[PDB]
């Protein structure tokens, strides 16, 4: 039965933005007429974008991006129709979900997905506990990334929800190492991130320079972010700048997966870690550590290894069992392999959303 | 019995602003206590609670209305507000809706109307139904004038009453000296925000045809975007040196205590406050005939009303008033007493007790 399903969210900020987008891209592929309702973007024919428009109206001290999107919702709900308004992010989506609810005269089901960024927001301001509350409370079904952020939520919001897991999921390597000046016989590191403190690039770095000087070796660092800078001048501090590719942002960061024989992640906050998906995609081999989601997506010894947050000098261990043991390192892949084909695949995660949906309607 | 009354506003934006923390005072004075909030000597019943508004790199605005409504419910938990009293629709009242939907208590949201919620209407003309919900969702709402609350009716269709309740309220050779004004000058007061709907160029206009016709000083208090627009004008008809632009003031009360008349020839006016300004230090009115305006203004008897932009009527009036010293002093008198009657804070401040006390058990 084919729904017409709103979607509020923020279309990029990396992997949340990546997600929405394209789950609506699989919900259209299936039918289901999708409406995104966003600030400005820059396509399926069952696709469509709505746009907020923001003001300051000179009456506004601050401009009402909230107030304006909820505004927003209830009016392309009421004129399209639709069965589900479907917010990524406590804040401040599903709020204004909540918000376009009472002005509609009709029902419309609210749906939920929270990222993890409800949680970042309450490390700055912890009184914000009860409108996240509230925010849960007042959406008809809310979904999670991991377990261990609907666990982490329970524990700080307490809301009176049952709150569901539902993982992420996504959809010529000689020109490739060419193009980056990679020659043939160079073990390849690679690390896609924001670049923020959480992520542990200088634990990125100390392991690499741990890496490259025991073989030889490129770190491929892929973002731009708030601790570039700290990231440089540790590159210079241990002399690695031959060896390292700050290459910003990319477009393209598959080509760079496929080229890259390990994948790091030694986060203190991570809720999935959607880049760890990318790289198993890839058939990259991961290590990361063992907070937050990541555990539900390495499998230590398994899938690829686990390390404590801060851990540098087991990481390198590691890191090498897998640069050097090609058997291990393809049982790793093989493994990751059959995650992305069963529990990650899109097919299976589209469809647990399309039930929730179909649940409301 | 004393209450416990949140306000929510701008502190001090101009005329509501003015009126909120006033009304605040003089309800402290009668012994209730009173919780100011808003994002920032006196009575020691007044409390003032401040909202931070930040983005914390995961919010693309700042969520003031959000964290706005989050300071509503957590001042209401704590203090056991009986009352929220919001100051414009938009934001306030929606912010105030959303604290007490939070709540676990019951109370009262009041809302006063001044005007924006029109103001912001004629620029975004998609946000009536949240402008309607606002009004709607409020328990008790007030209007400046009834001209505000009759246009608020045709404008935006809420189905909910809206009750008028109006706003309310030496050695003059020194301050003639400091301002360099002689005792042979005539004294024309504006005192505006310079808005586009205060047509300073109608006054400027009107004041042209009286300075050619006596000795005569304009005094243009404020600031605010068309005072560029006001001082080419002024350039144009050679009047830079018969002109005071004062800027933003304090001791506004100084000024009108040397002024012989005051105009106000708006298109747009709610209610205009500095009318009862000028009116309480005894200076005579002439302003446009429209929107509340008339409700402050009888014409021949407190001063005069005249058509909008009718520019040879208000340099007739203007000068009617600046050669009787007969009719000023009647019209001063009599202005003076409908203060004390209709505009008396002592009846407006019981006027807004009484709803509250109608809203708490
Ligand atoms: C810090 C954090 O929890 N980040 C999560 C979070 O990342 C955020 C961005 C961020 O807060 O760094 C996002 O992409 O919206 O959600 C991702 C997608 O669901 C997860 O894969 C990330 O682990
Ligand atoms: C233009 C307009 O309607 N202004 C009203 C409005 O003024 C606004 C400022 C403005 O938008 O001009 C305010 O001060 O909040 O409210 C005042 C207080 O009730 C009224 O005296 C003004 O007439
Ligand atoms: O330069 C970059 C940095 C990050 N990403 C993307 O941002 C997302 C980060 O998701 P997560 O690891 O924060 O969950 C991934 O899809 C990742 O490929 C890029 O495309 N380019």
């Amino acid at each position: 039965r084919k729904l017409k399903i709103g979607i509020t969210c923020y279309p990029s900020v990396g992997g949340s933005g990546i997600i929405a987008t394209e789950l609506g891209k699989q919900l259209a592929e299936k039918g289901h007429e999708i409406h995104f309702i966003t600030s400005s973007i820059p396509y399926h024919p069952n696709i469509h974008f709505h746009e907020v428009e923001v003001n300051q109206y000179a009456v506004f001290k601050y401009p009402p991006y909230d107030l304006t999107l909820a505004s927003k919702i209830a009016e392309v709900a009421e004129r399209e129709n639709l069965d589900i308004i479907h917010a990524h992010y406590a804040l401040p989506h599903a709020v204004c979900a909540y918000l376009a609810k009472q002005m509609l005269k009709r029902n419309i089901g609210i749906v939920t997905t929270l990222h993890g960024t409800d949680i970042t927001v309450l490390g700055y301001d912890p009184s914000l506990k009860d409108l996240i509350r509230f925010a849960i409370e007042s959406s008809d079904r809310v979904t999670a990334v991991s377990s261990a952020l609907a666990a982490e939520t329970y524990d700080l919001i307490k809301p009176e929800k049952k709150i569901e897991t539902i993982y992420n999921f996504i959809d010529n390597t000689a020109a490739i190492k060419e193009k980056h000046g990679i020659l043939p016989d160079e073990k390849v590191v690679i690390h896609v991130s924001n670049f923020r403190k959480v992520k542990r690039v200088q634990d990125v770095i100390r392991v690499f320079r741990n890496i490259a000087g025991k073989t030889k070796a490129k770190l491929l660092l892929v973002g731009d972010g708030p601790e570039k800078s700290t990231a440089c001048e540790l590159i210079r501090k241990y002399g690695l700048e031959d060896q390292v590719l700050m290459l910003g942002n990319q477009d393209r960061v598959e080509d760079l997966y496929s080229i890259s024989d390990l994948k790091l992640l030694l986060s203190e906050k991570e809720s999935f870690g959607l880049v760890l998906l990318e790289a198993m995609a890839c058939g990259v081999p991961c290590i990361g550590t063992n907070i937050g989601g990541i555990p539900e997506v390495i499998k230590n010894n398994v899938s690829g290894f686990l390390v404590d947050v801060g851990d540098v000098t087991a990481a390198t261990a590691r890191a090498m069992s897998i640069l050097e043991d090609e058997q291990l390192s393809n049982r790793f892949t093989k493994a990751a392999i059959e995650m992305l084909e069963n529990e990650f695949s899109s097919k299976k995660i589209v469809s647990q959303y399309e039930q929730i949906y179909a649940d409301l309607a």
